[PDB]
């Protein structure tokens, strides 16, 4: 048995929701209604993420409808998507302050830079961003 030591800054804390970008494109690319999408095109609530070394907890508030993941990194844990839905996919560990995963040609990036948290899901020419602060 061999031991692997990581370590990352903390990703703890609920974010508030303040720039997004291209959430309509997108929203409507993975083939979400557009009354949902509309219903929740410029709500900007609150997320939140309990880190514990590598088992996360995390709460997403996404238009109108909160999501509710667990995943374990390099782990395969099964995940809720964006609609009504689950994958399978690895999380893995970039750097110190990067979660990296791809599951249905959706490509997540959620980066860390200090108190402020950027998450990017690019699907294809579609570059989904959503820029949230810790408080």
């Amino acid at each position: 048995t061999e031991n692997l030591y990581f370590q990352s800054m903390s990703f703890s804390g609920k974010y508030q929701l303040q720039s997004q970008e291209n959430f309509e494109a997108f929203m409507k690319a993975i083939g979400l209604p557009e009354e949902l999408i509309q219903k929740g095109k410029d709500i900007k609530g609150v997320s939140e993420i309990v880190q514990n070394g590598k088992h996360f907890k995390f709460t997403i508030t996404a238009g109108s409808k909160v999501i509710q993941n667990e995943f374990t990194v390099g782990e395969e844990c099964e995940l809720e998507t964006m609609t009504g839905e689950k994958v399978k996919t690895v999380v893995q560990l970039e750097g110190d302050n990067k979660l990296v995963t791809t599951f249905k040609n959706i490509k997540s990036v959620t980066e860390l830079n200090g108190d402020i948290i950027t998450n990017t899901m690019t699907l294809g020419d579609i570059v989904f961003k959503r820029i949230s602060k810790r408080i």
